[PDB]
């Protein structure tokens, strides 16, 4: 599918913040009746950013943080947000 090379990477540069908090959930995994996985990229917010699916919890992760990666006016939104945070200890 539209896998990357660096999307935790990536993503994590674009968004990834110590604020935001940001996370992988692996909601499947490979197994023998589905060799898949599923992930979402959440944040602090308890909110998902990011979704991607894949053979296991990496490939899904990748095309998660990417695939919310993808998504510029989140990453200007998360962003944005970092400066317009009004209470920050790190």
């Amino acid at each position: 599918g539209s896998l990357d090379m660096n999307a935790k990477r990536q993503l994590y540069s674009l968004i990834g913040y110590a604020s935001l908090r940001l996370h992988y959930v692996t909601v499947k995994k490979p197994t023998a009746v589905d060799p898949n996985s599923i992930v979402e990229c959440r944040v602090g917010d308890g909110t998902v950013l990011g979704t991607g699916v894949g053979r296991n919890i990496k490939i899904a992760g990748i095309r998660a943080a990417e695939n919310a990666l993808r998504d510029k006016k989140m990453l200007d939104f998360y962003a944005k947000q970092r400066a317009a945070i009004p209470r920050s200890e790190s």
